[PDB]
């Protein structure tokens, strides 16, 4: 039920067709809670079965989201990073083929952090706590704090490899 | 097939039984690279199956373990981070509950940082690309830097919280 939150909390500014669910999972909120196609209308379903929405969040849609939101959870096991499985096995590669595969990886880290870096510079075109973009802007400096630490972490590596 | 690679990867170092292999994936590679029990043996036999191990690597297994290793693959879609989902949906939060969630959130990402801290600490106890630990050096200073990146990233927002 990977959907049920993402759609609950799309909801929580009014109402929306699912073509309008469907478009925002297409713009910012598919960066970092991807959906697909097939899982979006079975999830809608489900959660007009359960009272949650009828698409308007009822009294009781509100309720769980709220309660979603303020629930202290336990921080999950750690996201497979299949990159990191590789540099565990390290060992296996010549220090020159090491080389070649943090590079291509600093090189994609460093792109990536410029794609986020041109959204930012979107989004930011005064940020507070009390702006509407400021969930949009907890994302998106999230995503780039990330990338930027990521892309620091293999300067380091390469440094020891070359 | 999430193991193949992790499973064709232990066995680099020489033969193993499984419940050698069962005994790697409760101590540090389970840490990033987390198996369910159910998933080993199945994984084990259709290695075996497909020519890659006989438990030793066979010739192909090692040519198939290489070729892994050296392949530039494209970074994945962005992992699911449900904490993100709910600072995404702050608007719906007080102040003072968002401080709560944040405040929660940075205990205990603070928390598993001491936890790694005490996993280097062990290791530690002169670094080098040549190292036989190098492999386990780059996932832990890895799982170190984005903990302490995360931990800097919630303080900053925690300052415009509060
Ligand atoms: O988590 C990510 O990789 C990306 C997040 C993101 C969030 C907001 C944007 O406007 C663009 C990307
Ligand atoms: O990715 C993580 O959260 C943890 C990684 C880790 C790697 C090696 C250790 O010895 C302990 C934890």
């Amino acid at each position: 039920r990977v959907l049920k939150y993402a759609i609950l909390g799309l909801l929580r500014k009014g109402e929306l067709s699912g073509y309008d669910i469907t478009s925002y999972f297409k713009e910012e909120l598919g960066q970092f809670w991807s959906a697909k196609h097939s899982q979006i209308y079975p999830e809608l379903k489900k959660l007009t079965d359960e009272g949650f929405i009828t698409y308007t969040l009822t009294d009781s849609g509100k309720q769980e989201l709220h309660d979603w939101l303020i629930r202290h959870q336990p921080i999950p096991e750690t996201v497979k990073d299949e990159f990191m499985l590789k540099a565990y096995f390290i060992s296996s590669l010549s220090r020159q083929e090491a080389s070649d595969l943090f590079t291509d990886q600093l090189l994609k880290r460093k792109a990536k952090l410029s794609d986020l870096q041109g959204s930012y510079e979107k989004l930011m075109a005064p940020m507070s706590f009390s702006s509407p973009d400021f969930g949009h802007y907890l994302v998106l400096t999230k995503a780039l704090e990330r990338e930027k630490n990521y892309v620091s972490w293999l300067e380091s590596i390469l440094a020891m490899i070359d």
